[PDB]
């Protein structure tokens, strides 16, 4: 038994509810939330810049501490820094930008990243302003993902579409 509240069941293992994740993580506090990155982890935007916006930006001044040590990300990569006043991690997962004509196929690898945890919080990657079809992002994950997700999508129109055409 876990603590997240009035999500739809998909399958054994991916859970979906019409929510903004910033409201969601304020509220239930998971172990890992998702951020939606980007190779450059410049959280200005979507997802990434709500979920900053949340942290006072201390999420950006942790972030580009990493960059300045590690440099970028990969695309369909990921890494694990801390999830400030929403979560105890935030796992930050670079999804294909198809506005920058970066491969779907290396959606499926972002969401392997999802398998690293037992229990995530989390959006749908490639998403919103990453400009991929969200009803194919679901798909990936449900196909790809093994572990617990709990998906937190934004745009209601777009939850009961996700809902009524789940095969
Ligand atoms: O609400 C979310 O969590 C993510 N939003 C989208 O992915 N919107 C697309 C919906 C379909 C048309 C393009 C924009």
């Amino acid at each position: 038994v876990n603590s997240f509240s009035g999500y739809l069941k998909l399958t054994d293992n991916v859970y979906i509810k019409n929510a903004d994740i910033v409201e969601e993580a304020k509220k239930v506090k998971p172990t890992v939330v998702v951020n939606a990155a980007n190779v450059y982890l410049k959280h200005g935007g979507g997802v990434a810049g709500a979920l900053n916006k949340a942290t006072n930006n201390a999420m950006q001044v942790e972030s580009d501490d990493y960059i300045a040590t590690n440099g970028p990300l990969k695309v369909g990569g990921s890494c694990v820094l801390s999830g400030h006043n929403l979560a105890k991690h935030c796992l930050h997962v670079v999804g294909p930008n198809v506005n920058k004509g970066e491969d779907i196929q290396l959606l499926k690898s972002a969401y392997e990243n999802f398998n690293q945890h037992e229990v995530l919080l989390a959006p749908l990657l490639s998403a919103g302003i990453f400009g991929a079809d969200p009803i194919h992002s679901l798909r990936v994950c449900v196909d790809t993902v093994r572990t617990n997700v709990y998906l937190a999508v934004f745009d209601k129109n777009l939850y009961d579409k996700l809902v009524s055409s789940f095969l």
